[PDB]
């Protein structure tokens, strides 16, 4: 009987990971997403050092890039636990999965 | 985990609780349900003739 309970705790252990790795999943998503956005911002950056380029034109580019960056950032929430966009007043803030 | 609403869950054991309840109350045979005994004393005995 011990052992039985302890298969359905472990089933429900089973269920809980599967739970993490799918926000794991998403997270990892939208974190090689805003890598992405942030190396095509950097290519940008690096070529408007040049000061024959015009830099209104690279400004408002690296603004859609930081507009995109903020969507993604906000939109990359599987459940609520997006483990993006935490709230640092505390100090630090750890996030756990039923392992 | 965190991520699983606990709202849910709450009625779920809410429900468990009055199944638990219903299971010791009507589980009795002639009065003698062996269960939910007053334990006033804390020595309640109940004796089969063997």
């Amino acid at each position: 009987t011990t052992m039985r309970s302890d298969n359905q705790a472990l089933s429900a252990v089973q269920d809980a990971l599967g739970l993490g790795a799918a926000k794991v999943d998403t997270a990892y998503s939208g974190m090689e997403s805003a890598i992405e956005v942030v190396k095509e911002i950097k290519a940008k950056l690096v070529a408007a050092t040049e000061d024959g380029v015009d830099k209104a034109k690279i400004q408002e580019e690296i603004t859609q890039l930081k507009d995109q960056l903020t969507s993604i950032a906000d939109a990359a929430s599987f459940s609520g636990e997006n483990w993006l966009q935490a709230d640092l007043s505390g100090g630090a803030v750890t996030k756990s999965v039923v392992g």
